[PDB]
């Protein structure tokens, strides 16, 4: 027997012909959000809520990649696929472990509506 | 139903009065190693086998803090918590989260102990 304490949930699909499991978990100050293709763990990207810029309704989502190459689109994809979830779970930080090698806002869509199905906040 | 893609084992236990959750997940070149406490995320170090130092029998390896805050003992600690794993894992990356605000030989050997459990490599 075993009692987590803190929420995760997974779920294994397929998105664009890949299978692809995320995994979603709940930590005080931090939603941590895996999304794994082919058993790799990829990039490791922070984002966190930082001082407004020109729009002061709302954070900036302030992106770092952490482990892994650092390229400019993986910044920019990283921000469409968990902003979300840095919103919902109250403007929270988001580390996200990304290992999705061929992108595309098909994809995208998709990947989000797994992490929807993980959703722990 | 779900089918993961990457191995994962969890347990919670109670280490030095604290009950603690421990989660590790094997990806193909690091393992993922969650140590939580109080619903933390704590602090995110990498430990990455690198180039030797005076001993050339084995990898060094090399600590660094990419979350939370950089002070020296995280570095010592997280070494002495999962050299075990990279070193048993093929010397293998490790991406470890902690968050254990009161360290001490007993709380170590007895996280490592938890760790062990859920060997997933
Ligand atoms: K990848
Ligand atoms: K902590």
């Amino acid at each position: 027997e075993d009692t987590p304490l803190v929420i995760s949930k997974q779920k294994t699909e397929v998105v664009c012909g890949v299978p692809t499991q995320v995994v979603c978990t709940a930590f005080s100050s931090h939603i941590l959000v895996v999304v794994t293709q082919f058993g790799k763990m990829g990039t490791l990207v922070s984002l966190e809520p930082s001082s407004v810029a020109s729009d002061v309704s709302k954070p900036v989502l302030t992106t770092k990649v952490l482990l892994g190459q650092d390229e400019p689109l993986i910044h920019v994809f990283a921000k469409n696929l968990v902003a979300f979830v840095s919103q919902e779970a109250g403007n929270r930080a988001v580390l996200l472990a990304v290992a999705v090698k061929d992108k595309s806002m098909e994809g995208l869509k998709a990947l989000r509506e797994v992490i929807r199905v993980c959703q722990v906040w």
